[PDB]
């Protein structure tokens, strides 16, 4: 009965991402990583405008690597930490949902080989005890997302789910987050926990082998930014979005289905979104096919946001953080309006 779960996440309208913020991976040791990837310092301000918008849930992705001590005990230098709870607390003043996680962890220390299991369930383990402490006392609104497409960069399955073996080792370190998390206490002990697949993959082989806690305060995370030549930049990309693709979006989530909403499962989509192509209809369009997919269960995602739009790079951007205003208002009004 995993039914709390669904509850709380009923609550979401849709989610919102604070991308290459505090997981940007520059500045070393130092809480001007923040700014690394060129945007600016968060502010009560952005998030307020994130949440006045519609979008009442928000994803802080944390890379912690460089703010870590040596092992065994990877102590988070305080600046970093404190300035981590500044950030999520802006979220908190605004009574917002919240998914706090691990994120480029994968640049660094969280390299999936399977024969190393046991070192890296250990630092996962220790981030999150300190974590957990830290945030011990917030109430059920924060979850936390214990590792970001979790994988081995470079390899050949890198971005297709993984191997088998693999897949098991996410199976482990899924359980050590948890295992950490719970066992400190407090508001932790039923604290949604969301867990992951390898590289956060859909495919059947990849939601196949993942093993289903016992905890019932759980869920499944996915990245889903489907299609891929849609959402994505690439040789054999396109800018249209007329529906005659809707397929690879329904198959897809047929999969998710079969493997987790019909085993009462809950599921979360902690990214998606397209970028911005010079194409806003078509975006609109494909926003009604794709959260109108996830809408027939119940099932929320929260929109990733890099703040790049005018410029180069990934156009995800959606709010232009230094004028507290939205790049895009039909793109917007799509996800904020989605239900
Ligand atoms: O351009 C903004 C940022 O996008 C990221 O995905 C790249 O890794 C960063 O190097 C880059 O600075
Ligand atoms: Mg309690």
């Amino acid at each position: 009965d995993r039914s709390r779960v669904f509850d709380i996440l009923s609550n979401i309208n849709i989610g919102w991402n604070l991308g290459n913020t505090l997981d940007a991976t520059g500045g070393g040791n130092s809480v001007n990583a923040e700014t690394s990837w060129g945007n600016p310092k968060t502010t009560q301000e952005i998030v307020d405008t994130v949440n006045d918008r519609g979008f009442n849930a928000i994803r802080i992705p944390v890379t912690f690597a460089n703010h870590l001590g040596p092992a065994p005990e990877y102590t988070i230098s305080a600046d970093w930490l404190a300035r981590v709870k500044e950030v999520v607390d802006y979220a908190v003043n605004d009574g917002m949902y919240i998914i706090l996680d691990t994120h480029h962890e994968t640049n660094y220390w969280l390299k999936t080989d399977p024969n190393n299991e046991a070192a890296l369930c250990e630092e996962l383990a220790a981030i999150w005890k300190q974590l957990a402490e830290a945030f011990k006392d917030y109430d059920e609104k924060l979850m936390f997302e214990g590792m970001n497409e979790p994988r081995m960069a470079g390899s050949a399955k890198e971005w297709s789910g993984g191997t088998p073996a693999e897949r098991k080792l996410i199976n482990a370190m899924n359980k050590a987050f948890i295992d950490a998390v719970r066992a400190t206490g407090g508001n932790n002990a039923d604290r949604v926990l969301i867990i992951c697949t390898y590289g956060h993959n859909s495919d059947e082989p990849t939601l196949k082998d993942l093993e289903i806690p016992s905890d019932p305060n759980i869920a499944v995370a996915l990245h889903t930014y489907t299609p891929y030549f849609f959402t994505y930049v690439a040789d054999g990309s396109y800018s249209v979005w007329n529906g005659s693709k809707k397929n690879d979006i329904t198959w897809q989530y047929n999969n998710i289905k079969k493997y987790l909403i019909d085993k009462g499962i809950p599921v979360v989509i902690t990214e998606t979104g397209a970028q911005f192509k010079e194409n806003t209809e078509d975006i609109v369009r494909w926003i009604g096919d794709y959260v109108g997919t996830l809408d027939q269960d119940g099932v929320k995602c929260f929109i990733w946001d890099n703040n790049i739009y005018h410029g180069n790079g990934e156009k995800f951007g959606l709010l232009n953080r230094s004028l507290l205003k939205w790049y895009n208002d039909d793109i917007v009004d799509a996800y904020v309006n989605h239900a």
